[PDB]
């Protein structure tokens, strides 16, 4: 499922993002914008053999088991696959535990690159949210 902007911004609102550990819902749109093109189904292969999946791009090194990155950690505890879903539940709680982990939403690079100190209250302008 390629999400809608506001479709988006809604399911992370539900699944309990918005304001999650300080970071208002702008922030957590804007990540998923520029980590997947609101695509569920992205992946993309690090340079170190490990892969990113899904909405948010949660890298298998450590958060998720896709059977061919060694000497990782599934500390999430689920399979990848889980996270291509056009269900974004696993890859929101996994994002918690992730954003959670000390460097809050500095794990994702293109958060860090692209939405950090910007005027991100635009990504969910015009949303019912
Ligand atoms: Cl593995
Ligand atoms: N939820
Ligand atoms: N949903
Ligand atoms: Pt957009
Ligand atoms: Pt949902
Ligand atoms: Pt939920």
């Amino acid at each position: 499922k390629v999400f809608g902007r506001c479709e988006l911004a809604a399911a992370m609102k539900r699944h309990g993002l918005d304001n999650y550990r300080g970071y208002s819902l702008g922030n957590w749109v804007c990540a998923a914008k520029f980590e997947s093109n609101f695509n569920t189904q992205a992946t993309n292969r690090n340079t170190d053999g490990s892969t990113d999946y899904g909405i948010l791009q949660i890298n298998s090194r450590w958060w998720c088991n896709d059977g061919r990155t060694p000497g990782s950690r599934n500390l999430c505890n689920i399979p990848c696959s889980a996270l291509l879903s056009s269900d974004i539940t696993a890859s929101v709680n996994c994002a918690k535990k992730i954003v959670s982990d000390g460097n809050g939403m500095n794990a994702w690079v293109a958060w860090r690159n692209r939405c950090k100190g910007t005027d991100v209250q635009a990504w969910i302008r015009g949303c019912r949210l």
